[PDB]
């Protein structure tokens, strides 16, 4: 008989797993929400902001009318080649959130030493791929790395329909921190990371007034063989592709039609990317540069780094916000820890009904959300940013890794908001002069220098309908 070679490798299930990491993939867990565990791993946080800028240059007449086709491609082309080294280097990429990629190599506590080697390893490659890059001699296309170690808790909340997930602990908020301290084409060890990791292969730098490292070189030992040092650690990697599929740089490639894995499976997944993925929409049609009204929510808590304390507060803010959301055709686009809490980056179509009725629609969600979390135990502090304005959207990163993203100056604009301005609901000048709404709800503000976004134009507080607040 004939054999005919190559599986079909084309499924729903696939597509639905390009859009999600294998801790979630692979993660078999509760039906229970919240849900929470507990694991040990290193984290890489890749700040990608520098390839976000590139909004700006893609808002330009000279873009005809393909600004967002450019934007996504150019994009697409470099966060690819990140993905490829995160990958093939064993890493799992959690998210692409608040303009960087987070990734992950989970392992039992023996093995981080020899891991935090090949993260170190995988970190110099990626700075490696933009050595020479650069056309606009702008928006700058190189990346800073943060990186941690140590004990990681995952939260997976959501209802019937829908699932988000969140890593959070000590090693979280030291990857973020790390990132932070970091230049341009720096690799930054967290403390426990460099407490943690094998001294005999790097040469570092202290960083002033913090006992964070800046990695100089990676030089290790004469004797040492990088690839066989690199095959001895796939050992402790599960999902490693190997053997038949050694060619692949995700073993999700590789799943198989299960209805019941894709039903939980799907529920990470907005309507619109299964509609794609179901080939009920074209595949272009999600890249776009759409007028929209974020309306970004962050909630502060005392002990950040705990799954069990803020596990069930997030449960119940979520639940709040997605009946507020459903209600004015809202979206959750992206759940991510900041240092004090947990950030939610919710979207509005700006023209879903016209002019003052949908900026008005917008601001009263948010003093919803604001109210209910605010009585939320164990919320600390509730700060809603809100910007209107055009946003570039888009499926961005690998055919095999990749998420749906929006991106912008207004995305920037509303995430500095919420934490300069904490404990209130802020507007900018859009929101404020489109509603129409009484100019005696809001409150005009003080200026303030927010660092990575200028002439903001005036901002306001929602103050309400009544004196109350």
């Amino acid at each position: 008989m004939n054999t005919p070679k190559e599986e079909f490798q084309d499924w729903p299930i696939v597509r639905i797993a390009a859009h999600l990491p294998d801790l979630i993939v692979y993660g078999h867990f509760s039906p229970e929400r919240p849900f929470m565990d507990y694991f040990d791993g290193v984290l890489m946080f890749v700040d990608i902001s520098g390839f976000t800028a590139m909004t700006e240059k893609f808002s330009s007449a000279m873009y005809m009318d393909r600004g967002a086709e450019q934007l996504v491609e150019i994009l697409n082309y470099h966060i690819s080649a990140i993905v490829e080294k995160v990958l093939i280097f064993g890493g799992d990429i959690l998210k692409f959130a608040g303009d960087a990629l987070l990734a992950l190599w989970r392992v039992e506590r023996k093995q981080l030493k020899n891991i935090i080697t090949v993260v170190i390893k995988c970190s110099l490659e990626i700075h490696g791929l933009f050595e020479t890059q650069e056309w606009e001699e702008g928006l700058d296309i190189r990346v800073k790395i943060g990186l941690a170690a140590g004990h990681i808790s995952m939260l997976v909340f959501g209802d019937e329909t829908h699932s988000h997930f969140l890593v959070i602990g000590q090693a979280v908020d030291d990857v973020r921190l790390a990132q932070n301290m970091a230049q341009m084409n720096d690799v930054i060890l967290s403390p426990n990371c460099w407490q943690l990791c094998d001294r005999s292969m790097i040469e570092i730098e202290s960083v002033p007034d913090q006992r964070a490292v800046k990695v100089n070189f990676l030089k290790p030992p004469p004797n040492f063989n990088f690839d066989e040092f690199f095959t001895k650690c796939t050992t402790f990697m599960h999902y490693y592709p190997s053997g038949e599929h050694k060619n692949l740089l995700r073993l999700a490639c590789t799943l198989k039609p299960d209805p019941e894995l894709e039903m939980s499976l799907q529920k990470y997944v907005m309507e619109s990317i299964l509609k794609q993925i179901d080939n009920k929409q074209l595949q272009g049609y999600l890249s776009e540069l759409r007028p929209v009204t974020i309306v970004f929510v962050n909630l502060m808590f005392e002990d950040q780094d705990k799954a069990e304390e803020i596990g069930p507060a997030i449960q119940d803010a979520y639940m709040h916000i997605t009946s507020v959301l459903k209600i004015f055709q809202g979206q959750i686009n992206k759940v991510f820890m900041f240092d004090k809490g947990c950030s939610f980056l919710c979207v509005f179509g700006f023209p879903g009904e016209k002019v003052p009725d949908e900026l008005t629609h917008a601001l009263e969600c948010a003093m919803d959300i604001f109210d209910f979390c605010s009585q939320v135990h164990k919320i600390q502090t509730v700060s809603i940013g809100v910007a209107s304005g055009i946003v570039f959207c888009g499926i961005v990163g690998h055919t095999v890794r990749h998420e749906y993203t929006v991106i912008g100056q207004k995305v920037n604009l509303a995430a500095r908001m919420m934490m300069y301005y904490p404990g209130i609901v802020t507007c900018d000048s859009v929101t404020y002069n489109g509603s129409n709404l009484p100019a005696y709800f809001f409150k005009e503000l003080p200026k303030k220098v927010m660092k990575g976004v200028a002439d903001s134009g005036p901002l306001y507080q929602y103050w309400g309908r009544t004196e109350k607040v």
